[PDB]
């Protein structure tokens, strides 16, 4: 378990990509959290999207997208609840390229 | 009266300044519907944000820039009621320099 460098674009409008830390146990709404945080330093916090608010996708190949959620049907089950996914549930490499999406 | 070209800027994150054609008579809100309209085309637009969500500032001089809203202290009182201001009233030349910010 170690840290990752992700690179993130925030597709809808065209901002350059940020480098963010995130870590292998961050839970994908921490790494959503740290993103938005990355990105949106410089807005009031009253106006950033809310983890709920935007999709998080993995482009692991040139056609292949896996969106990284908290619970989803990859989800470890133990003792008869799902347990959160993380940044290392998903195996994301390190400088792996992300993109982050506002939806509906 | 005539349409104004404005070069609108979207502060807080380094996007590109965009071309907005808007109407003298257009009231400030919807100068800002329209700026809006403009930015976040490629968002659904349950994500955008509101008229009210956001300062639109104009850059009249170096040293001063004037907050554009639809009712403030500049506005034209007539028969005991305020007027909304538009575009033309805070006399806006074509071309100017708009910078649009998001709010507490
Ligand atoms: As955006
Ligand atoms: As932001
Ligand atoms: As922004
Ligand atoms: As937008």
């Amino acid at each position: 378990a170690k840290p990752r460098n992700l690179n993130v674009s925030f597709q809808g409008c065209g901002m350059d990509s940020l480098s963010v830390r995130a870590m292998d146990t961050d839970t994908l709404t921490q790494v959503k959290e740290k993103i938005l945080e990355a990105f949106c330093k410089n807005v009031p916090y009253s106006q950033w999207p809310r983890a709920e608010d935007v999709d998080l996708e993995w482009f692991a190949s040139s056609t292949q997208s896996y969106i990284l959620r908290d619970l989803d049907d990859t989800s470890v089950v133990e003792d008869g609840r799902k347990k959160l996914n993380t940044l290392a549930h998903y195996k994301i490499p390190e400088g792996a390229s992300l993109a982050m999406s506002l939806i509906d």
